[PDB]
RNA sequence: UGUAAAU
């Protein structure tokens, strides 16, 4: 901080004016100081004259090096977002020029600004507040090589990608979807704490749900094409995504969403079917199996139930079947529990048994009787476990009301 | 008895 701005104690004087700081040439010193930046942040919220704006624009977003220094500063990045705000609100000669100079500045340092904890906020800010056409150009400056992977898995830059997906039309970031759907990129990105969220956010935006009813038919066709490209790669690696600690949320999201029903059905038929006993014993994939049971259309649900009740050869030495294994397994027990809940919801009217006017109630009753007969015969061993007690108590409650 | 984001 420059000595002319301090008092008898080395403290910043009160009663300082904005134009004093602007005229002094020491704005950069105030902007990286906590107290000075607080003053500037508050001062620029007032009624500024045209010349005060002129000085602000030139000293904060006028020169690349000072812009970058402020954008990557723990305090300056806030002043940068404020000045960009004022710039967007000031409809003078320079309105588009300032945006383009700003777009060019960020474009030239795009990777490093995304990876920076503070500059990545300046980027997200510009993406959603700048004129859409300039914001779209900013998206094009994203790298196309291994840096884009590093961006998706970064603790800070992953939010830049999610911001792009939220506020930019799909045409401008289609290359990200094709990048992500590249098989080797997909595995790295989905299997990461941050990148998993990136892929889920992409899929959500690519879904024709109620939040996309405002799209044109032409935008829906483009959306559907990107969705199919991404879904093809995902379903091709579905088993390894379903069993990964971070990617399993992606399979769950596809399976649980009615507006992705055809992709749900393809995952169930091509990935989980004939693997239910194995995947039910997996820490992460057992969550995927539950969602499949909960959301499967009735014909696939019947096939999944029949795979558990009668798809596996009993153990040759003891005669234990798949149900025996799963009911006592550390993860499989939640799947049986889910199966029991579905059947009880059906008989008790809390679940639709008609699918297209055709009633499958008889089938739910069949599955419930199988679960009840097993639980009744194994009640003593099952009473030793919480999951077992839960099943026993769910059953007794049910037929004392029906 | 069972898992996830940065001023």
């Amino acid at each position: 901080l420059p000595t002319w701005s301090l008092d008898s104690n080395g403290e910043m004087r009160s009663r300082l004016s904005l134009s004093e700081v602007l005229d002094s040439g020491d704005l950069m010193k105030f902007a990286v100081d906590k107290t000075g930046c607080q003053f500037l942040e508050k001062a620029v919220k007032g009624s500024l004259t045209s010349y005060q704006k002129f000085q602000l624009f030139e000293q904060v977003i006028g020169r690349k090096d000072d812009f970058l220094k402020l954008s990557t500063n723990i305090f300056g990045n806030y002043l940068v977002q404020s000045v960009i705000g004022i710039s967007l609100a000031t409809n003078d000669d320079g309105y588009t020029k300032r945006q383009e100079k700003l777009k060019n500045f960020i474009s030239s340092q795009m990777t490093d600004m995304c990876l920076d904890k503070f500059a990545c906020r300046v980027i997200q800010s510009s993406l959603q507040n700048m004129d859409l056409s300039l914001a779209c150009k900013l998206v094009q400056a994203l790298p196309r090589d291994a840096r884009l992977i590093a961006i998706c898995v970064d603790q800070n830059a992953n939010h830049v990608i999610q911001k792009v997906v939220a506020v930019i039309p799909l045409k401008n970031w289609e290359f990200i979807v094709d990048f992500v759907a590249t098989p080797e990129h997909l595995r790295q990105i989905c299997s990461d704490k941050y990148g998993s969220y990136v892929v889920s956010t992409i899929i959500e935006k690519l879904t024709a749900d109620s939040m996309n009813v405002d799209l044109t038919s032409a935008a829906q066709n483009l959306r559907e094409r990107a969705l199919q490209r991404l879904m093809t790669s995902v379903t091709n690696r579905c088993q390894e995504l379903a069993t990964n600690e971070y990617a399993n949320y992606i399979i769950q999201h596809i399976v649980s969403n009615d507006d992705l029903a055809v992709y749900r059905e393809c995952i169930i038929e091509k990935c989980l079917m004939r693997n239910l006993l194995s995947l039910s014993q997996e820490k992460f994939a057992s969550h995927v199996v539950e969602k499949a049971f909960l959301h499967a259309p009735l014909e696939l649900l019947a096939e999944m139930m029949d795979e558990i009740f009668d798809g596996y050869i009993p153990h040759p030495d003891t005669g234990k079947d798949a149900l025996d294994i799963m009911m006592f397994h550390q993860f499989g027990n939640y799947v049986v529990q889910c199966m029991l809940t579905i059947c009880c919801d059906a008989v008790s009217g809390r679940r639709q048994t008609k699918e297209g006017g055709y009633d499958h109630a008889i089938s739910f009753q069949d599955w419930l009787k199988k679960l009840h007969s097993r639980v009744t015969k194994e009640r003593h061993r099952l009473s030793r476990f919480s999951s077992g007690k839960k099943m026993i108590e769910t059953l007794a409650n049910l037929r004392s009301t029906h």
